[PDB]
């Protein structure tokens, strides 16, 4: 029937051609010359001539030549429970979250502080260094499939950057947040009203809408941003602490925020919360809060996580004006 090498060659070539189709048509940004693409396409068709078994309706060469890229928001499973975080709006609410941690975890706590972005939660699963799937939060177990749209974001790399320091992991799930910069938010709104479309009330809604598009070409045009702030199921990584895990993401080419600091005790946490209270509007995107998490992975595990929220993290949300 088909030889092992026959199938290997075909899948390899189909995948390469399929991907270039995505960049040229969907993202409108090809990474190879058109002439080269023509070479690849011919070879694919040649192979399909050679072997008619492989010719299928889903093949790049036959029945999806023009365009077969759509997003149907199919439910997809998250590798790890991705739960929403508990919120803390007062210093007093802080306090319980502060002491309780010290009761269970003890004195070797070391809380990580990160700015809280107000956009849409996005989960990426980056198997063998390739982006296999992007999905929304949903109910925490399963979410909608917006992989195609996630591939168009400038900030989201398709492939991980290999290096000796941080070897590319096997199966890697990295959570993050998609958002718009204030300037771009206004810009997109202007473009929208220019073409008769209704503008968005805020950047959160604007980003959510721009991501949730049935046709990913639409999302490719908008300047969505991304910042990775969490790790889901990871294989072959074993990052000791959360902050150390961030170096890994950095080495792999993933977007990370530059306003993350480590606070040894509650007092350090309070400073950051206070500081970002006066300076949070200086940032180019919407920051509604400060996120505090126990940095040590091993310690985190002990504290565990409740039915719908982690016990090792809490988000301080600044009061609305
Ligand atoms: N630069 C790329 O990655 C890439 C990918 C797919 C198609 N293409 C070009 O798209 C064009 C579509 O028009 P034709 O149907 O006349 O080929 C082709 O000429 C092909 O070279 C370019």
């Amino acid at each position: 029937q088909t030889a092992p090498e026959v199938l290997r060659q075909w899948q390899a070539l189909a995948e390469e051609v399929r991907e270039h189709q995505f960049r040229y048509y969907v993202r409108d940004a090809p990474i190879i010359s058109d002439a080269e693409f023509d070479e690849l396409l011919r070879r694919l068709e040649a192979l399909e001539e050679q072997h008619p078994e492989l010719r299928t309706p889903d093949s790049p060469t036959q029945l999806v030549g023009g365009a077969g890229f759509a997003t149907d928001f199919e439910p997809v499973d998250h590798l790890e429970r991705m739960l929403s975080l508990d919120n803390a709006f007062t210093a007093d609410e802080l306090a319980a979250w502060a002491g309780r941690i010290h009761a269970e975890v003890g004195d070797a706590a070391h809380y990580l502080c990160e700015l809280a972005i107000d956009g849409v939660a996005l989960s990426l699963v980056y198997r063998e260094g390739r982006l296999t799937r992007a999905s929304t939060r949903g109910d925490g177990r399963t979410g909608e499939d917006v992989t195609l749209n996630a591939r168009t974001i400038a900030d989201v790399p398709e492939r991980l950057t290999p290096g000796d320091d941080y070897p590319v992991p096997e199966v890697l799930e990295v959570r993050g947040e998609v958002f718009f910069r204030l300037d771009d938010f206004q810009a997109l709104n202007a473009s929208l009203v220019e073409e008769g479309k209704a503008p968005f009330a805020n950047p959160r809604n604007s980003a959510a809408g721009s991501l949730r598009q049935k046709d990913p070409a639409v999302t490719a045009r908008r300047r969505l941003r991304m910042i990775c702030h969490g790790l889901g199921h990871v294989e072959g990584f074993r990052p000791a602490t959360l902050h150390q895990a961030y170096l890994a993401l950095r080495a792999w080419g993933l977007p990370v925020s530059e306003h993350t600091t480590l606070a040894t005790d509650l007092a350090g946490v309070r400073e950051r919360i206070d500081y970002w209270g006066e300076h949070r509007h200086e940032v180019d995107h919407e920051i509604d809060g400060v996120v505090v998490k126990v940095d040590e992975v091993a310690l985190q595990r002990r504290l565990g996580s409740t039915s719908r929220a982690p016990r090792w993290a809490i988000a301080y949300k600044y009061p609305p004006e």
